[PDB]
């Protein structure tokens, strides 16, 4: 199909992610190459390089088209593309299985494998539930939040998002009706955490667990906050018994400056979800991890097993190029990688503190984020981006990056030099 | 790892589907390849080739290793293994939704891609309450089936599954509750139809939607009904303004002996779902098909969009080896193999019939079922099976295959034999 053809059948049959069909401001750009930190895009009608700013929504960690991931996908399609997971096992299972189990904050003993973000966080949910259900404690059935958080899109994940921007307004009646506290600050602030477990304190015999996602919140608005809160969510949840869940599916994997975002606090939770990184940006693939304690008293239950079982569970595929990604990532100084990048990133935006429309500039690890006092049009900053070599897409007022980690500092100041153009162009309405 | 490596880390770390943590009757058997029909499974420490006789969970239609698909696969991971789908669009999308708008029952004209059955099943849900809510009829957000379903484990899927099957004693306060017409019968009988018309007529002001497996019920006993009563679910659901799902995860793409179950009734519903054997077997995908009208109406909702987007939305490498692996589908003669496996699987399972212990012997395309009077222990089963050459994974009180197409009538008489005896076995004691 040419670029052409391509842009008709998706205009008339595809929907894109929170898309309409019919009624798209802008057509979406034909992607017809990536290689390491670039794609190749179509614009007007000629193929351009440039900068997968996004990596393509915090899966591209090591590049597109990484020779060491390239390989093991091959070398484990010559033998085994997939086989059932029920009554049956493999090495790439267990291969991945180990190594999750030994990076992972400790104590999360057990691995259960699904195929996306969303799943792994209803599969969390039905650990939590099935937990105290063991216990004789069915009416602890409610999760607990913070505001500005996001967990995805099927329906039980969608009840714990933020109720503002995950648009709770047109799911009246249908959610589940769970408990929120306000938006977690940036700074540290022992009176939020005073009166988080004040709240807490009132539901604590209706609540399963605490699930939050640590340090950065990545869709509900790219906030960062301070670590020492999830010291505090690990004291409060100890001390009521209610288990605390982390969703590490965008912060996972080096992202924030440390391997697991919940290490910035010396935090073990007792669930844990992992995801958007975790094949390195080739396959869809996530993983729910819990304690023993957790996967014994679901084992002793009435159910006696974990009422969950997909499809493509431990795909061999996606879990032999997932060996292959975090092999890569462990076998290198990732630390001082994301260390340099997050320099990188702190020099190039700074700039941007000045422009009128700016209210905010923050690093974390390998992510920047402009703040703008304006929701950011994109039908200006998509094509102001590409014509600075950059892919770039912001969401409501934010412009902002999360590269991939072979970047080259040249590569991510391109990057930041981007970013700042779309800030100074959208205080240019 | 050593095949008994693997078993140890294996029984420590990981889950495998609906099971415990180390209260597994029996260990699972290490895969240690996969070609053609046959796995290589490790039994008293040496490998031995096995008939894959559930297709791996349907999935493996084509055989395991398939040069065509191996080829699509390493093509498209030359070129692009992953771009994010926001924003950007890419040439396995187009192909694939193109083909499967046009292979599917007439009227679907969008495709949604996901990672899993599962997913595709809640954005199913979605488009069906967007859509009431697009025409200002909110009250219309509840679900009704039949009983004998599945659907899926993430809870708005879990809801619709048999009560019993789907173990919803378990979850008493914790899954919406939907509205459940009883057990379809096997035969066709008008008074089956009349009736759930009147208990939709009674609910039709808060149904969005009435959610079924077309001709072939599943997960949940393996259930075979008449074609007709779809074409009156069809009929019922214009009249009342309900729209129509059909879940056609297990039963796409040939396996009932029709490209889709749908095509039997000579229907096409509202909205459809595909997704085990969509890629061969190769990889994690899944679409949600439904109508322009069904599109527009969301679209011009106070949404704007349907508010869903998984991260690996429209993989190129899964898109890829799907539009490889339905071209091969395609490209050949199907509907004369499946009726050959058909008749395969009926002559081979005939004379289970006199066994003591055999309720019911049925096929449906390439499905053969032994139903048995008595529950049947995996235990016995599995190396009775494996004894005999043959991977087979009882259910309940069902001894059933659902081989890939590629089986010769060599080694259909293998599986129909092995099947055989594994009942011959329960009735014994
Ligand atoms: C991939 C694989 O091997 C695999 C996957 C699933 C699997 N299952 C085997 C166990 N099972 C069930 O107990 C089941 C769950 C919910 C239901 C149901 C049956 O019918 C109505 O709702 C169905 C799922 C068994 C094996
Ligand atoms: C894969 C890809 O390109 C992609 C995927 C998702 C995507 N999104 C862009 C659109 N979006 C949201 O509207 C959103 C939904 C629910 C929320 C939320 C934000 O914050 C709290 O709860 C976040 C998801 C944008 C692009
Ligand atoms: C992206 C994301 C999810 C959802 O994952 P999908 O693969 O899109 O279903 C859940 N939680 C968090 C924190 C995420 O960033
Ligand atoms: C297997 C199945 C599903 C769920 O698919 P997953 O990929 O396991 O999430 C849903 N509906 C039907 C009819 C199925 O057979």
């Amino acid at each position: 199909l040419t670029p052409e053809q391509i842009i008709a059948v998706d205009g008339a049959h595809l929907w894109h992610p929170y898309s309409s069909i019919g009624r798209e401001a802008v057509s979406p750009v034909v992607a017809v190459a990536a290689h390491g930190a670039w794609l190749t895009l179509i614009r007007d009608g000629q193929p351009i390089e440039v900068l997968d700013a996004m990596s393509s929504w915090w899966t591209a960690i090591h590049g597109h088209g990484h020779p060491a991931l390239d390989q093991a996908l091959t070398t484990q399609l010559r033998v085994m593309n997939h086989v059932m997971f029920g009554g049956l096992t493999h090495e790439p299972a267990a291969r991945l299985a180990k190594l999750l189990v030994d990076i992972t904050p400790a104590g999360l003993d057990t691995v259960f494998f699904s195929d996306s973000g969303s799943v792994s966080v209803e599969v969390a949910a039905k650990m939590a539930l099935q937990y105290w259900r063991g216990r004789g404690l069915p009416g602890k059935r409610r999760l607990m939040t913070w505001r500005g958080g996001y967990h995805g899109d099927t329906f039980l994940a969608m009840s714990i998002c933020d109720p503002h921007g995950g648009m709770h307004s047109l799911w009246t009646d249908v959610l589940a009706a769970q408990v929120f506290a306000p938006q977690v600050p940036r700074d540290y602030d022992p009176a939020y955490s005073a009166a988080f477990e004040a709240q807490l304190a009132q539901h604590a015999g209706e609540l399963a667990a605490v699930v939050v996602e640590p340090v950065v919140q990545g869709a509900g608005g790219m906030r960062f906050h301070d670590p020492r809160y999830l010291h505090d969510l690990r004291d409060i949840c100890r001390r009521y018994e209610v288990l605390l869940i982390f969703d590490e599916i965008a912060t996972g994997f080096g992202r924030t400056g440390a391997l697991f975002a919940a290490d910035h606090a010396g935090v073990s939770p007792d669930i844990m979800c992992v995801g958007k990184a975790l094949t390195g940006g080739y396959l869809s693939l996530a993983a729910t991890l819990c304690t023993a304690d957790v996967a014994h008293t679901i084992s002793a239950g009435a159910a006696g097993a974990l009422m969950h079982g997909p499809t493509f569970m431990a795909n061999p595929l996606a879990c032999a190029v997932s060996v292959a990604s975090v092999e890569l990532l462990l076998g290198q100084d990732w630390r001082t990688r994301i260390t340099e990048l997050a320099a990188g990133l702190t020099a190039g935006l700074d700039t941007a503190r000045a422009l009128p429309a700016v209210t905010d500039v923050r690093v974390c690890g390998a992510i920047g984020v402009i703040e703008c006092d304006r929701p950011v049009d994109l039908a200006v900053a998509t094509p102001a981006a590409l014509d600075r070599g950059v892919w770039l897409r912001p969401f409501r007022n934010l412009v902002y990056a999360m590269p991939p980690y072979i970047c080259t500092p040249a590569e991510i100041t391109q990057i930041t030099s981007a970013m700042v153009e779309v800030a100074r162009l959208v205080g240019s309405l």
